């Protein structure tokens, strides 16, 4: 047949780069789409920096084959150029509404009929897009992890609209590139990962906040409890104290609770978790 | 001082005997309360199963120290005697508000003054039994899990009346027994465990039942996202499906169209879990 070969990535930020890296260290041929020089020169440091983490961490990347896929990384600025030849555009924008409304209306255009469209997107579902893209049947999401390379999960999830046959593709153009596809049949707001895991930082904070046990005493509960190698707390430590923040901030009261807490008690302190080496713990 | 020495369990079920058992094993002078002579027969079939238990699978139990344990077990059927110089009482009788009701009544009477009380009740809260005690201060919940030797935790949780030279006894007298203490602050529905994972669970039946993903996928993500070692539908297979079944049945909406695809689809084809060798997966 074809299959998948020509992959865009839109947006070279945290996200985006480590998709368009672990796609290119599986030998697909990815262009990197940013805004401009800027934006793309600030993508090649990601880059080099990712060739770096994968030659360390990453199987098989030894020996220069993480230098040799950084090198064949197509850099572009011009949208029309960079999908002008896409069998996929992997869309990793900033979670803006409005910004991925615009992008969508462009690409829809300007992209070959053949290309299938994946958002990134942790936010918004793509029945919130579908419609800006004009080919609802090769839209669908395809939501990754940070960390890529090592918590290795995409989860797929379409509109009814998709096409069965662009996600099984999607499915195995996941496989391809190293993932555990992770198959959704139908919409949901959180996937599959953040759909089991906000209910248990919620039930976690709300213990917390309401005063009925300590961050270790919750979290050793839960790891001898479940055998689970990481409590709740130790959990919030690794996602960031900010990044949770703004999540309770704008969640249910029980939660915006719990965010206030975090503001008084860790980030006006400056523990922000795992990234400044003390959180719920120091590290 | 005096410390505790002489406890009694009250109930010789299948948690009652466990936390007798245990207790014993560590040295207490143990009496084990149950209605009638059957129930005590029945009581000392299950200290000679886990007195087996035990020399098989706990430090210490080996070379005859389980079987002294089960050999120092006393046996009553008389409420009055059974409590007349214990230091500690352990209620471990049926989930019944009223069966609970009955029994503090008589036991605050008959149990002398220095006894502390304390329930391992999992869904009536110690305030819903405080009164009847007539002790308030020397009254408290120190919940067990079932196989108290591999899940030792121990959750010790007062009223706004509970003592709390009392309460750090409660403690002590965990970690004498081996247990490790989940030390509570306030009054809280389920204690730390089943308010952490109860959500969790929650979460996975409603991907569920709302076909968003299978059993499996669900796992999957759960155990790579997380580094669990097992994902929510092991998980109900481990506490059992009758079990799950009976629990999501007096639940919210969304938790009772799970119970009703339990019992379509498990119950009702005596697929059950681990007990029966086979539930989501088959073992
Ligand atoms: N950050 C995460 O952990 C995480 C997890 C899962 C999914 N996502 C999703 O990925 C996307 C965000 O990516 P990220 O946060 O990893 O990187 P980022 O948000 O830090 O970077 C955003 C990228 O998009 C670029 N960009 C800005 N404006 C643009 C525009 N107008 N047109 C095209 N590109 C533009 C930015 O310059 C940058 O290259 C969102 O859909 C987010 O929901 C993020
Ligand atoms: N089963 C669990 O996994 C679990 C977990 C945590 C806490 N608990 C709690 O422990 C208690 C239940 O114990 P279990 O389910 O492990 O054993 P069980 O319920 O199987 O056994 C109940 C014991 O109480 C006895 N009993 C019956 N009527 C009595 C009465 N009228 N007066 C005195 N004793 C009576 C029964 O004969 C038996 O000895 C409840 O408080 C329950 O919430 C159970």
């Amino acid at each position: 047949m074809t299959g998948i070969t020509n992959v865009t990535v839109l947006g070279t930020g945290v996200l985006g780069s480590q998709i368009a890296f672990q796609t290119a260290f599986h030998g697909f041929a990815v262009t990197a789409y940013d805004i401009n020089t800027d934006a793309l020169d600030a993508a090649k440091k990601r880059f080099e920096g990712l060739a770096a983490v994968y030659e360390k961490e990453v199987a098989g990347a030894a020996d220069g084959a993480a230098q040799k896929a950084l090198g064949g990384i197509r850099y572009s600025d011009d949208l029309a150029q960079a999908v002008k030849d896409a069998d996929l555009v992997i869309e990793a924008v900033p979670e803006s509404l409005d910004l991925k409304r615009d992008i969508y209306t462009k690409l829809g255009e300007l992209a070959p009929a053949k290309t299938i469209f994946a958002t990134n997107s942790s936010t918004l579902l793509p029945s919130d897009l579908v419609g800006y893209t004009g080919r609802g049947d090769k839209f669908l999401a395809l939501h990754f992890a940070n960390h890529v390379w090592v918590n290795n999960t995409a989860e797929v999830m379409g509109t009814t609209k998709t096409d069965p046959e662009v996600y099984q593709q999607v499915v195995e153009f996941a496989s391809a590139i190293g993932m555990v596809p992770i198959e959704l049949k139908k919409e949901k707001a959180g996937y599959v990962l953040n759909s089991l895991l906000v209910p248990l930082l919620d039930a976690a904070a709300e213990l917390l906040v309401d005063g009925i046990a300590d961050p270790e005493t919750i979290d050793k509960t839960w790891r001898i409890g479940t055998g689970a190698p990481k409590g709740p707390f130790e959990i919030f430590d690794i996602v960031g104290l900010t990044t949770a923040y703004n999540i309770s901030s704008v969640s249910g009261p029980k939660q915006r609770e719990f965010a206030a807490y975090l503001k008084e008690n860790y980030i006006d302190k400056g523990k922000l978790g795992l990234a400044t080496g003390e959180g719920f713990y120091r590290y």
